[PDB]
């Protein structure tokens, strides 16, 4: 209990970040206090709350959180955080309406003593921010912002840094954002993760790693990127003898390391563990819930491959139902909630629960993965909520970087997923050893420039059918969407798309290859798009439903407008 206090409860000072701010912007309160508590991360020991009210009756109860300031520096090849001042408490709020808000602070500690502040008034003006990310009410396959604009996630996993810490995100995130990226995913566990909150303990959270997460969230704010926060990863509950990067013997949950659990199976039902997990969810909501740049709360990375001694489907299901209900109830902004599985088809008993707002697929597969992605996307339409292919790679034991240095595998996956009805791109692994050093960001820029001017929420897209190839001496296949105004095609050569040795294609041809006939009514405008250079190649006005295919090396995109 390094942070314990044993003084009578009193507010000593309050700092306010600004009295005028924009819609959805951060309003931060710093609270200096003394009190009686053993653990500032436990609301039964000390409970800080900010009570906000707008002009329209809406009240918000925002939990406060323990905070330490740091100053970062680079010590050769590793980040070092120097503490600045004593720790204190913060409240982080974001206004959804404009106009006036009144608020005050309430604090209660374990003695039952309660103190409060006077009421303060702030004023909120309109801003450029689109709001929080929600499921689209127009098309349940897709996400939107509160203001109605679509959110199509384009990006990759960027789940932890090297020893350089936040200084790696200083490099990766601007490169991603300038190439059309608006999404990434970070890990808040296991204990070795850059942003691990449960580093030494499951009862107290790591203030340095939480500060790094602040920093990276602030960088995403500046770059208009949106983050999935993955709270826990399967390794935490997987025994050393089971392989696959296990970590149970080292995890703070284990009694050997000071935690409440004698075995990982007890995670789902141990009363002490459940209480501390809820405290962690409260801490996460308190410290990060304000942010519209939090796209989603994700409970688990691949919960199905925890130890088989620990995976009890009914208990994992009930835990997800209960925690999703608790998290939603304490989150004033009601962020999206999800979870993930390593098994590519997922677990319908869990994917079907209403408290998970969208489903995911992880798939690592080397052979015919285009067909596998299409099949999984078609299959999971049964859930009637968005589908994110949250992890994708070859099944090559991490050897994607030597097998495919040009990123053709990533290329194939992002085009296939977006044009098959998934909510956004397939999200690659290997951000640090592959995407960045091989400079693969251009693939995302080409795709983003192709899709960004289409409102997917309103096209009523469905997977392409009713088509007829007429192509000789070549095997061309199609992934496509047919909408009320647009038809989007990705054509690929089946004999070239899975070969990765050749250099990046340089500029297709002037020649006719073949044709594809579509069940559509002319006239139409046809745009041919180079998926590697990310540019229009050719435009063609047509009076019939037979679309010529120009010569191309590996793959080609076509945008068709119904006139
Ligand atoms: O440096 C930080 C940290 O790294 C840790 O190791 C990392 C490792 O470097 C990779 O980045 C790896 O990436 C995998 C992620 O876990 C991801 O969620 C996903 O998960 C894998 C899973 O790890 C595992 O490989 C699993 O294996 C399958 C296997 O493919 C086959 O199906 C077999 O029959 O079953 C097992 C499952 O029982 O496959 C999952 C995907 O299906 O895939 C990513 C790529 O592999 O993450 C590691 C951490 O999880 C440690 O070295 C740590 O010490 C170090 O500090
Ligand atoms: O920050 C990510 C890693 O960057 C590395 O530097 C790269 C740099 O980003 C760029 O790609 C340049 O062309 O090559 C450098 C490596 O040769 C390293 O600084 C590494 O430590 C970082 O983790």
């Amino acid at each position: 209990s390094r942070y314990k206090d044993n003084r009578p409860l009193n507010i000593l000072g309050i700092d306010i970040s600004k009295m005028e701010l924009g819609r959805y912007n951060l309003f931060e309160v710093s609270i200096f206090l003394q009190g009686s508590y053993l653990n500032p991360f436990d609301p039964q020991e000390i409970d800080v709350e900010g009570i906000f009210e707008d002009q329209y009756g809406n009240q918000y109860r925002v939990p406060g959180f323990f905070y330490q300031e740091y100053k970062r520096e680079l010590k050769n090849d590793y980040e070092y955080l120097v503490p600045v001042g004593d720790p204190y408490f913060k409240i982080r709020f974001s206004p959804i309406n404009i106009g006036s808000y009144k608020f005050f602070i309430k604090v209660k500690d374990k003695t039952g003593r309660e103190v409060s502040s006077d009421k303060y008034t702030i004023y909120v003006k309109e801003s450029e921010k689109p709001g929080y990310i929600r499921v689209s009410e127009k098309n349940w396959r897709y996400f939107k912002f509160d203001n109605g604009r679509q959110f199509l996630p384009i990006g990759a996993n960027i789940c932890w840094a090297t020893s350089k810490g936040t200084y790696d995100y200083d490099v990766w995130l601007p490169k991603c954002a300038e190439n059309g990226g608006n999404y990434f995913r970070v890990w808040l566990g296991p204990s070795w993760a850059t942003f691990a909150l449960e580093r030494e303990s499951v009862k107290e959270y790591d203030l340095k790693n939480a500060w790094k997460l602040d920093y990276v969230l602030n960088l995403a704010e500046k770059l208009n990127m949106y983050i999935m926060f993955c709270f826990d990863s399967y390794n935490e509950l997987r025994y050393q003898k089971e392989g696959a990067y296990p970590y149970w013997e080292h995890t703070p949950h284990y009694e050997k390391n000071g935690g409440p659990l004698k075995e990982p199976k007890d995670f789902w039902t141990n009363n002490e563990m459940i209480k501390y997990y809820k405290n962690k969810l409260r801490y996460i909501v308190a410290r990060y819930g304000y942010s519209t740049n939090v796209f989603a709360w994700e409970f688990w990375n691949q919960v199905d491959i925890i130890s088989p001694t620990a995976f009890v489907i009914g208990e994992v299901k009930k835990w997800h139902e209960d925690m999703a209900k608790y998290l939603n109830s304490i989150d004033p902004w009601k962020h999206l909630i999800t979870t993930s599985f390593a098994f590519s088809p997922g677990k319908p008993e869990i994917d079907s629960i209403s408290g998970l707002n969208f489903v995911q697929t992880h798939i690592y597969k080397s052979n015919r993965y285009i067909d596998a992605l299409l099949s999984l996307i078609a299959y999971k339409e049964k859930y009637r909520k968005p589908h994110l292919v949250g992890e994708f790679g070859l099944d090559a034991g991490g050897n994607d970087l030597w097998v495919d240095p040009n990123g053709y595998v990533i290329h194939n996956a992002i085009w296939t997923t977006i044009l098959s009805g998934a909510s956004g791109t397939a999200m690659s692994w290997w951000w640090d050893n592959h995407i960045h050093p091989n400079n693969l960001y251009f693939h995302y820029r080409a795709l983003a420039d192709f899709v960004k001017d289409i409102n997917f929420l309103e096209e009523k897209f469905e997977r392409l059918t009713n088509y007829k190839f007429n192509v000789y001496n070549r095997e061309i296949k199609v992934i496509g969407l047919q909408g009320k105004k647009y038809i989007l095609l990705w054509l690929y050569n089946a004999k070239e798309a899975y070969q990765y040795k050749k250099d990046i294609p340089n500029m297709d041809s002037s020649k006719f290859l073949g044709s594809i006939e579509l069940l559509i009514k002319p006239p139409i405008k046809v745009i041919y798009y180079d998926t590697y250079r990310g540019e229009k190649i050719k435009e063609l006005d047509l009076d019939k439903n037979v679309i010529p295919i120009i010569e191309f090396e590996r793959d080609l995109a076509i945008k068709i407008e119904l006139l």
